[PDB]
């Protein structure tokens, strides 16, 4: 794939097409990932705006929410990333993550270079999963796991 | 413990001073923390200003860093959390972490909201790991867990 | 149940559109509320963009505002929440609620670690109401109560 | 009292000051505004830099935290107002308080208007409690008071 | 009164229309206010989304400027308020009341605390005026009169 | 006077010690101006760092709060304008005249180019005033007046 | 002229439209203004949103790029003036007007206050006119004159 | 020569005890640069922190003002330029810099292409002066020439 | 050549219709600049609204693209210049180039001083280009060429 | 190394003492490198608080610049790294480099997923260098190169 968008507005416009299709075929995200070989989160990711779907998949998709030809082809390109409206969310759930950052974000650096060295945990060679388990003390827990590449910083 | 900070330059600038303490004494955070009972995650943010230590685990890690008596009386207080300098982390290693929230911020809203439904995975009642692994193509990873509860979202 | 937004100006327009509607009825959300088992506040908030409607409150909500079908399925889709149109309110009337924020908020700190312990009083877990009373010196009161479960931060 | 201050840093600086006496006197809030005839949310905000306390209390609570001269008499200037650092927080604790504003801020201004009128619910002729209760299901609540005066905006 | 509005756009969008027809019209904002038994300043800031107009005043501005139905009923909601486009006037008119905000604001926060005491100049109990006179030196004046009620903070 | 100032922090620094000092002696900004022979808000806008003092009435306030040799010039020097700390005042007291801008600032706008012209009201020639008077109501208002030139903007 | 603007964009689209028919025209701004009694500055800076043409100039750009009724009638409105989108330019061109004041805004100051005194240059009196001339070195250069009526700020 | 700076903070806090030093022996700008064969301009900006004086100039107006060795030979390092706070004058004197952009810098964009083509009139290759000259219709004005090459941007 | 631009939103909008087009056509920007004599950033920079093509090379890309003649003609208006949404990329890819500035913005500073003197790299006499290259450890890598003529700041 | 830091102001401080000693030793940059085998941008980096020096490298730059021991440990310790103040540099050497981002920001990202696929050019895996190179037109210009990995997006 060598197109690339430049307008975040593009695809997530689409993005809300798809979720209000995906709401009147009462579908899930496992759903609709399912068959296309990838991760939940990847293809979610897509359809949100934030990866890029080979053809394959970007027609299996585009098939199970009745997208439109110029739809599956934007699924394909590469996305202008970024999902956050401005900088910080208002979301409750989305804001957690952010919360999580403000107090243990100098903690992941300090624990990243004594563990590894200077340098970077990956957010591109880097894989997500969310799952559900159940806390011992009743309710249910999320556990989410990112899994980056450690990438040094040396001199030269 | 029923005392809190309000202004969190107090506890950064103990923070720095620890951070130079030690380099000095070679130290490592998986070392201070040992002899504890706590978590690397938890004591490591602590002395970074963002937890707060129970008394017997600021007194030990007080006497490895030979901090004075009100440096171990702040590490016990509750402080005003909050390590990002300005909203957005500028480092890049702890901008990777920023950035997966760019990326999958509304894919994290949308499988939660999946998987347990309307509410938050707390930030509160939540723990997190660092743990190194290596990388089947060459290298190293980081398999970072955030384990954090569900809370629902209900009418009333 | 399992279908969410990621994009607040979808319910945020359609929350103008409900706006226009109940003016035209000559309607308050006291009796558009009526008959759904779900408080005013609760019912009010969800037709501006920021609770999830049960999809038989969302019928019969709509039945009195003459909603179409797709803004009856959109009311009961998990929001993109937050109203606040950049970060602080100008309008006087919310405003208050910020400035209460700007005069107690470190006051809310403290006394809730000094009652309660670390943590937080949650967002969530959580309800209010606005109550009318008359001012034993003339004119009205507003008695606002916000009432919030105590999540304690615990070490790890 | 007619002496006011227009830079907040000298009355936030005496407030990490009385914290740290506080601390090391294992004083609680409650304690230090008892016999003050003042609501501890109202003396609390006071050592907070956020409210004028008059003489009396003044010196009531500067004996009880060892306060020397000037700190008692800068406790009786009225305050340049405002708590947060930069005008959202970072503090879980607090930003839930923002949060509530963020998810029910507009609701709480539909109500008003539904139940008062045009107009504001005051942050002035205002009163604020909280209060630590049973959580029935297990555990422990909040109840939050935010007890303002209508006033109302009329043509002229 | 029980409308309100949460969106500023719809009746910033009217203010546009309203300011063309008069434009059309040759109409000054006295002529509009003229016959309603309102200041010009009230009648003219419900013009800019800015205040509610009673149904009466509605009416007979509405006819001035050949304003639909709909336009009339937007002009008696209660706006959500807040005029200027993002925080700071870029507009020398208006720029040069926030520069006196800059240079005097603290005079007056010092002066209403020595005439009046702690609390506030009420901008919702308020009444504005604004009069042409003759400069002695040559030219014109504008004499701008703010008029707010004393509201007192006092201890509770 | 030739001299002036570029970082406001120098008179604002002074500002605060003159407030100290102001308080020590119990006196009110009416009666160090008094004997100047300068308006009351002229006067403390300077000593707030917001105006010079000619050499007389500098050294007649710098007796009043016995000021130092240095305090006294730094008065007469032209100041670096500007009291708000961060463009929008967090103080209720100060935040009211802000939102009064808000509410009527486009009707200050439309009614000085109606009564005047194309141009503005000058905040440079320009005073203002404070005034208690009696609420016919009950209570107390303030009537703030704003006296400023009307400066044309001309076609060239 | 007493009809005012208060939404910059009705003028700024209205410069767009002006833009594309002046560039479709092969028409220069020196063309245009040539014939309306008024300085190239002054027309182009009305045709672009921020100043008000005289009905004579309006109807006459109006033939020359041959605008519609409603146009030519907006163009004698007086504006909401601000032509930077969010206050600092990004265009290069127009950046470098701004870095100039980066560098020598404080120069600007000492100078005016050393030649003139207290107070302003006027931005509203006030003349600008852009001058090609050559480079004695070779090229071309620029001669900006800005040319503003001295306001003083004097004591009352 | 070779050195520079990287905190505006050090040059600033010299250009305080200049101006300082300054006051105090009674001293113009005019008088610290003659001698030099340096524009006014360029040696205040120097002294401002804006610019790097030759050694020669430094020595020169370093005995004039009686500076130490350090603070000489700051004066020839090549600084971080950024004269303004943040951003956003909030002085008078220098916003009428800013306002002037505001309303002309599109203006100045559009007949700068007229002119000269695609590219800019330079800040650095530049030259600005500041005259006072009578207004015939009586006062004072302020003529400000800015004075900077065109340097082209053309296709590669 | 004389026309120019002052809302980005026109030509970023035909370049989101140029992009859309181009995926249709499976082109590269390489085989759209094939054939203009120009570089391919410099057309591609053009094609996003950031640079103004010649005629020739206008029409040519048109061709390929299919743009109707309103948007040949934008193509060769010199823009109004600046391609990221909101100061600071969101985008991975973009943000890259923002994070080696904020490492390496003060070192290139110092060795611009160094290697040159006082003054700039141009960004506008300049010329940049990207080649893909091997790693010699395994993969591949970008070498971003940067290309500014050097302009002194010399004394005036 | 494992010692990392949190708060920038530590090595940015330390910076500046370096700076002043540098210039009064009329040392460069380059010979300041010189005997470390480490490339000269490495080493100034360093010095500038955005990179960690090896023992070795640290204590001899150390005796160049007469170090502390205190200050030789820091400059070893893994940086906080961010260079700019406040988001976008105000100076303008500085300031260019953010141009080139702001008009060839999108130009970079097509041509990277044109050339390379989805994915990043990388910061971490990053050299960069500056060249003097002659220009044949007259004067002098700078070369410099960025080289950085290609980190491939792939799904998952």
């Amino acid at each position: 794939m060598i197109q690339s968008q430049i307008n975040r507005n593009i695809r997530l416009d689409l993005a809300d097409a798809i979720l209000l299709s995906k709401a009147k075929k009462d579908l899930s995200f496992a759903e609709i990932a399912d068959g296309t070989g990838l991760a939940e989160a990847f293809v979610t990711a897509a359809l949100l705006g934030q990866q890029a779907l080979p053809a394959d998949a970007a027609r299996l998709v585009g098939a199970k929410l009745d997208l439109d030809e110029d739809s599956i082809l934007l699924l394909q390109m590469i996305p202008l990333r970024g999902c956050i409206d401005d900088r910080i969310p208002t979301d409750p759930t989305m804001y957690r993550f952010y919360e999580m950052l403000q107090v243990y974000g100098t903690t992941l650096k300090a624990l990243v270079h004594e563990k590894f060295g200077d340098g970077i945990i990956s957010a591109i060679n880097f894989k997500l999963d969310v799952k559900k388990v159940a806390d011992p003390e009743g309710g249910e827990r999320a556990v989410i796991t990112l899994d980056g590449k450690y990438l040094p910083t040396k001199p030269f």
